[PDB]
């Protein structure tokens, strides 16, 4: 919720 | 991106 | 109780 | 989300 990714 | 929060 | 998650 | 509180 505010960071990015992608996982 | 797939976890939650809130920050 | 006021934060989020998910655990 | 699974803990309690109260905050
Ligand atoms: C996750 O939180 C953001 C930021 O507030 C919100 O815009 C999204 O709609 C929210 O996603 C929902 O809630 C999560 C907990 C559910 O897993 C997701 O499927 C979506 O309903
Ligand atoms: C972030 O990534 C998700 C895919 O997991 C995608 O659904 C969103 O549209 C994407 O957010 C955009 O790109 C990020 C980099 C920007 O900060 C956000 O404002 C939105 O434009
Ligand atoms: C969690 O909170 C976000 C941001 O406020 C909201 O967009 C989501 O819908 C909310 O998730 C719901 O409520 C929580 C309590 C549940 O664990 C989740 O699965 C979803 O129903
Ligand atoms: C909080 O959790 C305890 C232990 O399970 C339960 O006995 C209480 O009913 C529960 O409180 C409710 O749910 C929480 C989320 C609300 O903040 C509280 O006001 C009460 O409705
Ligand atoms: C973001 C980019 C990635 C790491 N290559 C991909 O595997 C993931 C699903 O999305
Ligand atoms: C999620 C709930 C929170 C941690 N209490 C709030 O400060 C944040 C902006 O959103
Ligand atoms: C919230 C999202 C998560 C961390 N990917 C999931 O494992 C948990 C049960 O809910
Ligand atoms: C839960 C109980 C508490 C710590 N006394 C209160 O201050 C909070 C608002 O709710
Ligand atoms: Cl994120
Ligand atoms: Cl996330
Ligand atoms: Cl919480
Ligand atoms: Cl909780």
């Amino acid at each position: 919720x505010x960071n990015x990714x992608y996982x």
